[PDB]
């Protein structure tokens, strides 16, 4: 790893704390960063942090390497999660990202069903749905292709900001081989569009698939995809025209978005500018 200037943080200036979650990829953990935020020096910031485990293999490494350097080519958006530096030299590689409270959103919106600990009001599953559509758009803008879009890969903060979260799987528009029989091996297939396994490519259009699939989620208070639906079935059911069925007391509206959001056709799904425009009107007429 060449030492990146900007980005590095001293190890010593920082406090690894309670653990947060573990996966196949590594393990996250809660720390203390003194002076991370420049240009305050003195003060400790609560921070997480991403590094592996015990069991790591070559491609976890070169993987969280990856995600950390996909963060730092993507600018501030108000909902993508910004990585905060690196401690790389000298020790085990840890990725130092902005804590967010709330923990991911499945989990919140699971705590927070009707009791049948905040309930979700219909705004406010329009006003998740309108910030993860932003952010998404953003993206799309700086030729990124996140590639792992759920609900569990996005955070929310003390003042329920959603953020993109989990860049592990995301890429450069151009940094994706097309038609190759391994390309596209790793996405999760009940988020997946057709066409990433089917064709081996990946676009924004792509994004915007699973963009539906998050979104039937918001709807459903953090429910599963295809409930009663195994992977090695889906797509056989997908080619014949299913769809996920409506979440209750969520509109027809919503609904066709969802729908439109699962077409076949990529270039026939909306756009992400299309989608935050549309939510946006639905956010604002909902308030009056
Ligand atoms: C999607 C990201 N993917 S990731 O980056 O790979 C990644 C993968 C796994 C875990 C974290 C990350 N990332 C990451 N990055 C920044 N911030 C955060 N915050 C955060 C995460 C989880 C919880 N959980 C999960 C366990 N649940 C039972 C609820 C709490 C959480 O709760 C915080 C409140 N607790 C209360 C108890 O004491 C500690 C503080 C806060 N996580």
């Amino acid at each position: 790893l060449p030492e990146d200037p900007k980005w590095e943080f001293p190890r010593d200036k920082l406090t690894l704390g309670k653990p947060l979650g573990e996966g196949c990829f590594g393990q996250v953990v809660m720390a203390e960063a003194v002076g991370i935020d420049k240009d305050k020096p003195k003060e400790a910031v609560t921070v997480a942090v991403k590094m592996l485990k015990d069991d790591a293999t070559e491609k976890d490494l070169s993987d969280l390497v990856s995600e950390m350097e996909m963060m730092k080519m993507i600018g501030k958006h108000k909902n993508i999660i910004n990585l905060l530096g690196a401690c790389t030299q000298d020790g085990p590689l840890y990725v130092i990202v902005e804590y967010a409270s709330k923990g991911n959103l499945r989990e919140y919106l699971r705590a927070r069903r009707p009791p049948g600990e905040e309930q979700m009001t219909f705004k406010d599953l329009v006003s998740c749905t309108y910030q993860l559509a932003r952010g998404m758009e953003y993206l799309a803008s700086q030729k990124c292709i996140h590639r792992d879009l759920a609900a569990r890969n996005v955070l929310v903060t003390e003042n329920n900001v959603m953020k993109i979260a989990d860049f592990g799987l995301a890429r450069d528009i151009n940094n994706i081989d097309y038609y190759k029989k391994t390309t596209n091996g790793r996405l999760p297939v009940k988020w997946m569009a057709p066409e990433a396994l089917f064709d081996r490519v990946y676009t924004h259009q792509s994004d915007v698939w699973s963009f539906g699939v998050l979104m039937w989620e918001i709807f459903t208070l953090g429910g599963s995809p295809y409930p009663g639906i195994p992977v090695e079935e889906l797509f056989k059911l997908l080619k014949e025209g299913h769809r996920m069925d409506k979440p209750a007391n969520c509109t027809n509206e919503l609904y066709m978005m969802m729908r439109d959001c699962w077409h076949a056709v990529p270039s026939q799904r909306p756009t992400f500018k299309q989608l935050v425009e549309d939510l946006d009107r639905i956010l604002t007429l909902t308030t009056n």
